[PDB]
């Protein structure tokens, strides 16, 4: 029983950055691998150029949390991308009833002054939240949230 947490680290809504920032919590009896969790976050991107990820904190180590990014191919206006953030073996695993923090960051190389207002996980909130239009999958399957 794996929940994810969002908030916004930069709520502006022009910018080509975006600073997503999410708490995992193990809310079960059963430690879970996070080599095994993956998470996603979906937006609008305009042009070819591809995405830089970076991580600015992490519980179990910035270096352990890979960013990859990917399309939808689905044609839709609320989104047609997204970030899947996974992770490393090194990171170990979160035991139950513990919680990681992670606060990453994506430039989309855009430069378009885009309304990401109108991106399906865009979120204002500066307080964590239980936001269900970011995704949460254990090994493969999805467990939280619903996708676009």
């Amino acid at each position: 029983k794996i929940e994810l947490k969002y908030k916004n680290g930069r709520t502006n809504v022009n910018t080509d950055t975006i600073y997503p920032m999410f708490t995992i919590v193990n809310k079960g009896n059963q430690k879970v691998k996070l080599s095994n969790i993956k998470i996603r976050y979906y937006y609008t991107k305009e042009g070819n150029a591809s995405e830089t990820f970076w991580c600015d904190y992490f519980t179990k180590g910035s270096s352990n949390v890979i960013g990859s990014f990917a399309k939808l191919n689905n044609d839709k206006n609320n989104a047609n991308s997204y970030l899947e953030i996974s992770f490393s073996d090194a990171a170990g695993e979160i035991g139950a009833g513990e919680s990681v923090e992670l606060s990453v960051g994506f430039a989309k190389n855009d430069w378009s002054q885009y309304n990401q207002k109108n991106d399906y996980s865009y979120s204002s909130s500066t307080t964590y939240f239980s936001w269900n239009k970011v995704t949460l999958y254990v090994s493969g399957k999805l467990v939280f949230g619903k996708e676009p």
